[PDB]
């Protein structure tokens, strides 16, 4: 292969995740399984500027910063089936480091999560996604991020997160499974002493004695900005946090004393400037354009190829 998944530029994140997976796979000793290559394909710096009315209430009065500088990263899992690569799992993340003011100091928030259900074998499918996610929650806990945040949100019909045109027979999870599927992922992270504990947003906030909306983390296109702005008031937020708690996790990686003695986070990985994988829209555009689909396996093997072709010559700029 001239343009293969492996032959993409490596990173310390990319190598850390693909290790834990092949480590997990090799011990399972299923003969159908194959090599999983994990790559970071976009890393850049960004901010999430506070919205007009939250701004007016707290930013203008001095009590809150006007924006929060995070690093965005896009990363993809590729299996080798029939001796050809298959992009099976993508993930977009916001990383708010130590130099970020509160209340985004040392937090990761997963922008987006997606899959194409042709990972082999299909019994290890869900298991492998869990490794990639615990592997990311482990990686960042070691760099020294205290808290992770997940919006447990299933996709809508007629719209896709990352991959254009999913398999017709790959069913979307109903809210209650997706919640159980994350709880499934986390309870395993807890047993490996990676996660200290996790809580729904309401319980976390009930136990952190939050008395102001400026204390609630403020992520890019997360639910809670839109709620606070549509609210324009602490009660209103305790109503909404309570009603929706089950969808919004707070994953504590570093706890108690060890959280206050932290040296500053230093991401060792360099920035990967990539036009295509800057947010979800530009990649969905290219796939729509060039008639690409992840509908069938052979179609998905086609698409990963034309995805990599485009990636290797946009890096070469
Ligand atoms: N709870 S579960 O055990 O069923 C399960 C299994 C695997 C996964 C891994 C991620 N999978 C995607 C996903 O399927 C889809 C995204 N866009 C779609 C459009 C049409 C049909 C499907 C998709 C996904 C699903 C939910 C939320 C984000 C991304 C997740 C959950
Ligand atoms: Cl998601
Ligand atoms: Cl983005």
């Amino acid at each position: 292969m001239k343009f293969s998944a492996k032959r993409l530029p490596s990173t310390r994140l990319g190598t850390f995740l693909e290790n834990r997976v092949n480590d997990f796979l090799r011990r399972q000793n299923h003969p159908e399984s194959g090599e999983v290559t994990v790559r970071v394909v976009h890393a850049s710096d960004k901010t999430v500027e506070v919205k007009p009315g939250m701004k007016a209430r707290f930013v203008d009065s001095g009590e809150m910063a006007e924006s929060f500088p995070y690093r965005t990263k896009a990363l993809f899992a590729f299996e080798e089936i029939d001796g050809v690569d298959l992009c099976f799992f993508g993930m977009h993340v916001q990383e708010y480091g130590s130099d970020c003011p509160p209340p985004n100091q040392r937090r990761v928030y997963i922008s987006y999560l997606d899959s194409v259900h042709f990972f082999r074998p299909k019994c290890l499918r869900t298991a492998v996604y869990h490794e990639i996610l615990i592997g990311y929650l482990e990686y960042v806990k070691k760099l020294g991020y205290t808290t992770g945040h997940i919006w447990a949100c299933p996709p809508s019909e007629g719209d896709d997160y990352i991959f254009h045109c999913h398999p017709p027979d790959q069913k979307i999870p109903k809210p209650k499974r997706l919640q159980e599927w994350y709880k499934k992922m986390l309870d395993k992270a807890v047993s490996e002493r990676i996660v200290h504990d996790y809580k729904d947003i309401f319980k976390q906030a009930t136990e952190d004695r939050l008395t102001s909306a400026k204390e609630l983390p403020y992520f890019e296109g997360d639910f809670w900005p839109n709620v606070l702005e549509e609210s324009i008031l602490s009660q209103k937020l305790y109503a909404t946090m309570e009603k929706h708690k089950e969808v919004f996790f707070v994953i504590r990686l570093i706890a108690g004393p060890a959280a206050n003695s932290l040296p500053p986070i230093v991401d060792p990985d360099p920035l990967i400037p990539c036009d295509l994988m800057d947010g979800r829209d530009a990649f969905l555009t290219l796939a729509r354009d060039k008639h690409l689909e992840f509908s069938s396996l052979r179609r998905a093997q086609w698409s990963t190829g034309c995805m990599l072709v485009e990636l290797h010559t946009q890096s070469q700029d």
